[PDB]
Parts: structure tokens; C-alpha cells; sequence
RNA sequence: CUACCCUUGGUCAGGUUGAAGUUCAGGUAACACUGAAUGGAGGACCGAACCGACUUACGUUGAAAAGUGAGCGGAUGAACU
RNA sequence: CGGGUCCUAAGCUGAGGCCGACAGGCGUAGGCGAUGGAUAACAGGUUGAUAUUCCUGUACCACCUAUAAUCGUUUUAAUCG
RNA sequence: UAAGGAACUCGGCAAAAUGACCCCGUAACUUCGGGAGAAGGGGUGCUCUUUAGGGUUAACGCCCAGAAGAGCCGCAGUGAAUAGGCCCAAGCGACUGUUUAUCAAAAACACAGGUCUCUGCUAAACCGUAAGGUGAUGUAUAGGGGCUGACGCCUGCCCGGU
RNA sequence: UCCUAAGGUAGCGAAAUUCCUUGUCGGGUAAGUUCCGACCCGCACGAAAGGCGUAACGAUUUGGGCACUGUCUCAACGAGA
RNA sequence: CUGCAUUAGCUAGUUGGUAAGGUAACGGCUUACCAAGGCAACGAUGCAUAGCCGACCUGAGAGGGUGAUCGGCCACACUGGA
RNA sequence: GGGCGUAAAGCGCGCGUAGGCGGUUUUUUAAGUCUGAUGUGAAAGCCCACGGCUCAACCGUGGAGGGUCAUUGGAAACUGGAAAACUUGAGUGCAGAAGAGGAAAGUGGAAUUCCAUGUGUAGCGGUGAAAUGCGCAGAGAUAUGGAGGAACACCAGUGGCGAAGGCGACUUUCUGGUCUGUAACUGACGCUGAUGUGCGAAAGCGUGGGGAUCAAACAGGAUUAGAUACCCUGGUAGUCCACGCCGUAAACGAUGAGUGCUAAGUGUUAGGGGGCCCCUUAGUGCUGCAGCUAACGCAUUAAGCACUCCGCCUGGGGAGUA
RNA sequence: GUCGAAGGUGGGACAAAUGAUUGGGGUGAAGUCGUAACAAGGUAGCCGUAUCGGAAGGUGCGGCUGGAUCACCUCCUU
RNA sequence: AAGGAGGUAAAAAUGG
């Protein structure tokens, strides 16, 4: 995604101002990246190399989600319902 | 009459099976995928009408110059008329 | 009511036309041609023998004649087409 | 139709047997559709009691349709009639179709698929003396002819002869 | 080594093809010129006049079972023309 | 307290509840009803093998092998049921 | 109380589930962990002692032993559980770097083959030497034009990129990863990874295209004792494209991943900081201590020293067979 | 009358033995044919794959060095 | 000057 869209997403999902490393911010940006790569792959089906990075992003988001669900169930539920990633 | 064809019409009780597609649920990063429901395909299934003619008995100066009785095959199809 | 005084399909025929020893064959316009399209009447009664045909009752279609509420009266504007 | 039960016969030809509905259950193999109604079993009448339902109706009523239990009768309850016999193997043809009207229905024809070959359009092929037509109101993913004949795995060598 | 254009590959094989022949061996039967499996001295298979397989299908040809029975042992009685 | 996954699914009185019956006794032990539960990769199920132990043999030990005689516990008495 | 570079042994490589394991501090719990008491672990046996058979075996009597045992009381360092903090690991933000990383379209030059035509004559081609073959119907050579397929000369480098396989003309679009500095940001969120799920050179399979070159099969010639070859002349599949399938290679560094620690010298790729020099990060090479090794050799890109997890081995055949 | 051993009937599952015939494997004596590998083994070998051939093997494509080697350039180490 | 890595020519009868 563009740095502008990334800035918009981090502004939207940041827990507080100046927050860029929160699980919410990271997983929202990862959701955007995953969707963009999925849209790319839909046209360029045979781009296995890109799809591999996509899967790395998916696993990173999964681990962030596991950590967030372990730390704060309510935050996890709110975030997943906000992002539509369940 | 009969073969093929042309144009235009008609007919095929009843029962059965349950293709594709779709929806819902689950599932996936997304797809595959799984289940249920829905759906109603087929020179598909059983079986009358209808078409046919495998076996057999009878008939053989016949009821009939090719039939009759009992079984037999197809029966939405390259169907029958 | 079914057919004709309506329509066309396959097919048949075919002015001129094209072709061919003769005979004649082919074919355009045009015709003919239902198995299809269009198309106004029903119930009851009655005879030995016909009946949506005769009779009774009640309809409908096309056309004609007279009288007409109303509208028109020559670029028309009523009306036909 | 006693006893027997294919000993008949070219051959189980004919006959006999099976046959309906419900429930249980069902193999190899398979192109995953099937094979399958595989096979192999169980139930089936009538009376009464209790009782979940569905359609139509204000309701009553009418119609459809189960479950459980307890009883009754016969040799026998789809009490008649109508209604698959089944299985294990092998050859052939893939299959549904078609055929010698009137001794042959098949392993024959056809077939979807394969391949070869001709054909550039007034196409090739075909009918006709021709005109005129079919091909086609089509145009090489098309049209004619030959051979092969679903599908799977394959299809070797020889161009001297014709 | 002779000859040829070149000498039959895979698969299959006493076969819808095998004369000899009821080949031989194994299975099935009390007994099997048929049948099934195998062998290969293929008289005289063989790759689109296709080779070899093949689920499903068949009034197809073939061998074996269960059931069944007047087909038979071996005939008898009854009804009707 | 045992081997195998070239055994991955098993279970329908099965798992729980209610009532009754039954037993010295509790209990699905059995029956009737309701529910769909129960077990399993921490190895269920299936298959194979086996009486278990105190002990015995061996080994420096850790371990490995064995389960005669003697003692304990179990199971059986031609086979199966009562 | 062993191993896996070359002896048998690292899955071809990712992504990732269960499980195993897990950074620093504080408080708390007592499951593991440690310690005391009680009961029990029959008898016989083994071991130690004593006594009786004349000895011994043997017999007898005491002692000792044997539990991963149970109940109960105590400790809190470590592992486990609960609560609270940290930024060093791991990600994120911010500023920068290079790249044959991948996918899809388009453009281009050289060269090969073929077709047409002009000139031209008797060879061409090929080999160790030859012949098959092509060519007097005009070959080969030469000039021009056309058809079409395939690969990208120089750059090019122990160079770059990618998990591996792999990626080299140029242009555009889409897209993955990596590295450097910074210290806002989260606050252990990590490592490994059975089962699973994907990618995976070449050959090969299916359908449809395409077809220059090269070339299994195959034909001819040569060599040879023979020559089902090596060599020569042809030549089909295939080699190319799309979409599916296959899932294997000496898929190799014959070297699993992560992490830290342990002398040095010298290149090179992409960066950064301080004065051509010094320092520094990440790679990529060479040389070489300690240490390791059967040896060869490895040696901050370990095959050294250690911890975690996975895979794998246990003489050669039989056999990667049934 | 319920339960009920044995028995009967049926289609399946599993195990063992056996079977005309058939397939490779191992061992064995101076057997027959060739000579693939080890040196550059006289065509470097080997790996995966495809196909062909009496046989070892040959050939094609990609891969490896666990390959010898005369001349050349390109770098790195002492 | 001596060693390590990459590319790359030319040659070739047959049997010991
Ligand atoms: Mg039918
Ligand atoms: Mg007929
Ligand atoms: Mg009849
Ligand atoms: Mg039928
Ligand atoms: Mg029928
Ligand atoms: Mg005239
Ligand atoms: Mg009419
Ligand atoms: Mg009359
Ligand atoms: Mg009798
Ligand atoms: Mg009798
Ligand atoms: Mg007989
Ligand atoms: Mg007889
Ligand atoms: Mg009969
Ligand atoms: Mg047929
Ligand atoms: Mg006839
Ligand atoms: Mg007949
Ligand atoms: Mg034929
Ligand atoms: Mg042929
Ligand atoms: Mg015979
Ligand atoms: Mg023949
Ligand atoms: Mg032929
Ligand atoms: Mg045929
Ligand atoms: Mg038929
Ligand atoms: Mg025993
Ligand atoms: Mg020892
Ligand atoms: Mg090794
Ligand atoms: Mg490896
Ligand atoms: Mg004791
Ligand atoms: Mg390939
Ligand atoms: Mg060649
Ligand atoms: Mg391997
Ligand atoms: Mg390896
Ligand atoms: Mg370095
Ligand atoms: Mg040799
Ligand atoms: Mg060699
Ligand atoms: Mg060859």
C-alpha cells in the first residue's frame, strides 16, 4: 500500500497518538497489505514468489492476533469485528 | 404397399432415480473443500397406451397368401403416428 | 357447424424468359395448394327416418334503407385511407 | 399328481419357480455414474384401547395419515387377479439405436471418437445433354470422399512393385 | 552364410483363427471331445480390412451353481374343442 | 504393569438423567422414558502374544532376560449353558 | 554412554498446526523440587552376623535392603501457575540503497533454416582418412527481398537477487523480499516444528497451438573380428507457448533451523559514522591461530565452545525389491 | 410366556496351508558372448528422466565434480 | 616468483 494509505490506517487504528507499534495498528496494516496482494494475485495467478510474502504476512498477523487475544479479549473481539477478518 | 425425404399436425397411464447450477452452514489469507437444502438433467430406471417381433405351442386344402395364444424388447426419443 | 365467395406452407403451375435433335426441361413475376392461421349461435323440444340445419326462447356477424342526439364543410381536418 | 428332482435333451426347449408394498441388509469390480431391486432376510388379516400429527373450516364436520399396546380367527392374511427368478464365469460388440415386410436381429449396419485425403468458393463432390440445382443462403473450427469404430495403453519394419 | 523392398516389434495365442487334436498340464464332475486357467512346435494371430485390455449395456454366443418343476424315471386322472 | 499405525477412527445400553425391578452390596446391573452423549494420536478400536507377583539369571552399574521347584493372588476341572 | 562434510546418517525447499523449549526484575502460590515423622512394602529369597548338622552345601535365628508408595509438617533458589514492570529478542514508524526476485503486455539487433529472383560453374559437405547425402533439372558461393521460430554477443565480475528450484536484450504496468541509520512506537508478542499445506531443474503425460535450431527413436555411410555406439549425412517425438498433470535429480556446501561466545591478515558488493586514513553494518571470497578431526581438512560464512527443537543412522548384499 | 447354550441358514471380514504355471533374487567349477567401470579406462564418470539395443550398456535433456588435460585470457592468496 | 578459482580455444584411425 502507499505510505499515505498506511498513514491513514495507522491514524485510524492507533491506540493513542504517536502509536505505530500497537498490535491493532500492525494487524490493520497487515490486513490492508494482504488484501492488496490478494487483488494482485487474482490477476497474476502464477506469481508464487509474491504469494509467499503474502503468506508470511498472514502468519505474522495470526501471531499478533494470538498475542492480542491472550492479553485482552475485548480488544481482540473489537479489532476483528472492526476489520472483518474472522 | 414400401424406403428416404419435405411441409404441417397429433400421441406417450402411473411410478422411480436425482446431473449441472444455486442457497445456507462450516472452512480458508483467499481459493480449493465438506455437509445440508434446493434444483430437475438423461438416446436414464420400472411399467400401461402405442411401436416392435426374441422363444415357443397352435395353425400349414389356415379364422389369416405371414396369423393366433403364452411369454418377449422399446416405451422423452436416432420415439411413434 | 366443415369447405368455397379469406390466408399462406411443402409441393404443383408458370406470362415473358433460359436451355434443349423433336418431344420437351428449367424458371421470374403471378397463381394454385391444408395437414396450420383467420372467422358471427346457444339451450330446450320434436320425427319412422334430419337437426348447433326444423320448431320454441333468447343472441350474435356483415351489409342495406329511413330517421338521427352530435361533429364537418375544400391548405381542409369531420370522415376514408 | 406319490417318491425322485434335469437322471430329459443338441440345449432345462416347454413348464415350474420369482413377482405387490414396507423394513433390515447388500460383494468383486468400476470410466466413481454405477454394479443394485445385487445377494440374503423380516413383516402383511381382523378387533379393541391409548395416542404425535397434516389439509380444509368460527366451530362442528369432512379428508389424509402415523405410533404403541392388548386381543381374535384360519392350513394359509399383497388369503382372488395383476406385478423381477437369482448367482459365478468366458467369447463378441463399448453403449441407446438399425436390418434381410414373408425361414437369419446377430458378433452384421449405425454410432460418438480417431485418422487420411480432396476442396480458396461459379469450392470440391453430386443430379442434369443443357439450362437449372443440391453442396449452402454454408466458406477450411467449413464441405465431400476412404478407412477405423466409446474409453484406456498403444499402433513396430519395408517406398523394390502398384 | 544365401536371399530380400524389408524380414513380424509390443501385445496376444489349440483362439469366432490350431489341421494334427478329445494337444498337454491344472480346475470343475462319480465320470467333462464342451467350459475355465496355464503352456506355446501360431498347419495358417498381430497392431486403425487396427493389437491388447475394458466398468456399464445385450430377447447375443458359451460353461457352471441355487431355486424349481410331468423335461425325465413313468406315467395316471380330471375339464373343455 | 506389552508388541504392532503395513491397525484411525470406536461406541447405540453406548454416555448421562428420571422411575421401577434386582443384588450382601453401589452401579446401565436390567427394563421403560428423555437427551445425544462417551472413548480416542496422553494411541481409542483392531490384531498378535501372555496367567500376575514375591522372586530367579546376568551385569560394576544403569539396564537386559526369565516367571521351574517354594509362598501369595487369579483363572480353569472333556466343551458350552444353568 | 555414540553419531550424521567425505565412513551408514540433514527431508529438494518454504509456509505453518499440535507438541518441546524459551529474555531481565518484583510480589505471591507450593504442582515439580528438597527435608522430618507415622503406616505399610507378608513369609521364604539375596546381602551381613550368629547358632546347629564332624565340615560344607543345607537348616535355623536376628539384622540390613527393596516404593516411581501413602498420610502429615516444614523451605522457596530453579522449573511450573497467578499479579505487576523493562527493552536488550521480535515487529512497527521515520529517512535511505541495490538488485538477471516474480507476473503480464510491447519493442529491437545479430545469427540459423526455408522460399523467390540476378550472377556463376562442377563441385559442395564431411572426416584420422572416407563414404552416405546434396549438385550439371544448375548445387555450393554471392546479392537482394520475403516467411517464421528460438536465444539474448559485449556488459559479465569468489558480482547481484531469491527459501530452494532458479533468474541475464530493452520498454511499460502489477507485485514479493532483503540491507543500512534513527530512536518516537508495542512490550517477549520468540525459536523449532510431527501431522498438514504449497513451491520445486530436466525428462515425461493430456488438450490446443507452434516448429527455426538442435535432436532420443529411426534410416543410410564409415570404423570394427563384430559396432544395435563413439564419428559423418539426414531425421520424428521433444526442444517453444497456454492450461492442467507428474513431484523426482550428485534437488550438493554431499554440511537442518535458531541463538550466543572464541586470535588475526587481505580483497570485493550495498550502505553508514569520524578525520587518502580510521571506525562501523550486512553480505560475498581468499589466507590462517586456538580448538576440532581417522585423516583429508574446517576454522566469526566452524566441521571450535555451548543451549533449544526437528529430520535421519546402526555391517555388505537381498532392496528402495515384495 | 420372557431370557437362553447348542444347532441351522446367509453374505461378508481376517488368517494359514496348498496350486498347473510364472517372476526376479542368492550361491556355485577352469562354461559361452562381449568389455561397461577403475588411468583422460581409450566416448570423463556419476545423478534424475525418456527411449532403444543379445548383454553389459548407447543415445537425448538438465544437473554434479566425487573429472584428467596442452595454449590462452579473468581475477584471489603468500 | 609460486599456488589456488572462472571461462575458453586447436588437435584426435584401431588393438594391445
Ligand atoms: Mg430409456
Ligand atoms: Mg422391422
Ligand atoms: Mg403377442
Ligand atoms: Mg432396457
Ligand atoms: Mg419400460
Ligand atoms: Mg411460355
Ligand atoms: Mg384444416
Ligand atoms: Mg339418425
Ligand atoms: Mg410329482
Ligand atoms: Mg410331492
Ligand atoms: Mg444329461
Ligand atoms: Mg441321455
Ligand atoms: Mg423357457
Ligand atoms: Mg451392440
Ligand atoms: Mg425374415
Ligand atoms: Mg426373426
Ligand atoms: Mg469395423
Ligand atoms: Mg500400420
Ligand atoms: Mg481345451
Ligand atoms: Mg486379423
Ligand atoms: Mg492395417
Ligand atoms: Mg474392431
Ligand atoms: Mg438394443
Ligand atoms: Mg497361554
Ligand atoms: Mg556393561
Ligand atoms: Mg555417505
Ligand atoms: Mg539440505
Ligand atoms: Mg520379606
Ligand atoms: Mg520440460
Ligand atoms: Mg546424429
Ligand atoms: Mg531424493
Ligand atoms: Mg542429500
Ligand atoms: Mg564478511
Ligand atoms: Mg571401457
Ligand atoms: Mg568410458
Ligand atoms: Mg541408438
Amino acid at each position: 500500500i502507499s505510505q499515505e494509505r498506511k498513514n491513514e490506517i495507522i491514524k485510524e487504528y492507533r491506540v493513542h497518538e504517536t502509536d505505530t507499534g500497537s498490535p491493532e495498528v500492525q494487524i490493520a496494516v497487515l490486513t490492508a497489505e494482504i488484501n492488496a496482494v490478494n487483488e494482485h494475485l487474482r490477476t497474476h495467478k502464477k506469481d508464487h514468489h509474491s504469494r509467499r510474502g503474502l503468506l508470511k504476512m498472514v502468519g505474522r498477523r495470526r501471531h499478533l492476533l494470538n498475542y492480542l487475544r491472550s492479553k485482552d479479549i475485548q480488544r481482540y473481539r473489537e479489532l476483528i469485528k472492526s476489520l472483518g477478518i474472522r
